[PDB]
């Protein structure tokens, strides 16, 4: 059989473009479906944000008061939009970044890489570090992206988050303490339950970070364990680009198209 007839057949059913990545590992081969296309990010690369401001910090970094108004309230933000007059630590700031998808926490962690564009530029040079010549973070969070699919602003490729998202994870990217919370931050958020995680059985253990859209745009980045404790990174991307920009993302399809590869990997 061929998977990848599988993943069309998903594609025509959803009315929508999939994108796929699985690396190979010490016993398995890679999983790709469109691989090298760009997806816009949308908020998947909050994750190596984080990794970034950790790889660059001491990690009494986590400690720093961050003050903010509710005229820095953009986008969607769970957390931050409770703790103006508190302010927010780093620390805090990437648990919301991640767990929550916040946006401003997001915003002010760029802010903290420091430089033009608000962070971005700092952020995509971090990627280029780790080898990714592909990817780019182009502007601050405002909303959550709905700019044209010819906008190659904010992209990424399956492949490319991938291979970020194993070194950082598996890799030796980061020193075990500071891989560590990258680590539990996944493990623990609560905005993808119905992605990835929908598509692997109870007893594999999955961490993640989703994204989602204007043009049916929905993504999930995830690292899965089986019961065994066997690790694999796993990258599903989505949109609906000839839906219009409202058109509706699909978490079905990512949960869809990862018991496809759970098919695989189990």
């Amino acid at each position: 059989a061929d998977l990848a007839d599988r993943f069309a057949e998903l594609e025509r059913r959803y009315d929508a473009r999939l994108g796929v990545y699985v690396p190979a590992t010490g016993t398995t081969a890679a999983i790709e479906y469109r691989a090298d296309e760009r997806f816009a990010f949308c908020s998947t690369f909050k994750a190596p944000l984080v990794a970034a401001v950790l790889h660059q910090n001491p990690l009494t970094h986590l400690d720093k008061l961050i003050t903010y108004t509710s005229d820095d309230i953009r986008s969607i933000s769970p957390v931050a939009q409770q703790h103006v007059q508190t302010g927010m630590t780093i620390g805090q700031l990437c648990d919301a970044a991640i767990r929550y998808s916040d946006g401003t926490a997001a915003n002010l962690l760029l802010a903290d890489l420091g430089g033009p564009g608000g962070g971005t530029a700092a952020f995509t040079g971090y990627l280029r570090s780790l080898g990714d010549t592909v990817s780019r973070l182009d502007a601050e969070e405002s909303e959550l992206n709905r700019d044209p699919p010819g906008d190659e602003r904010d992209t990424t490729t399956p492949h490319a988050i991938a291979l970020v998202l194993q070194q950082l994870v598996l890799g030796n990217a980061l020193p075990p303490d500071k891989r560590a919370l990258l680590t539990d931050w996944m493990a623990r958020n609560t905005t993808g339950a119905k992605r990835i995680r929908a598509g692997f059985p109870a007893d594999w253990k999955v961490i993640d970070k989703t994204g989602t859209g204007g043009y049916g745009r929905a993504n999930d980045i995830a690292v899965v364990w089986s019961p065994t404790g066997v690790p694999y990174v796993v990258a599903v991307m989505s949109d609906r680009a000839g839906g219009g920009y409202d058109a509706e993302p699909r978490e079905a399809l990512l949960a869809e198209a990862a018991t496809c590869v759970a098919g695989v990997l189990a």
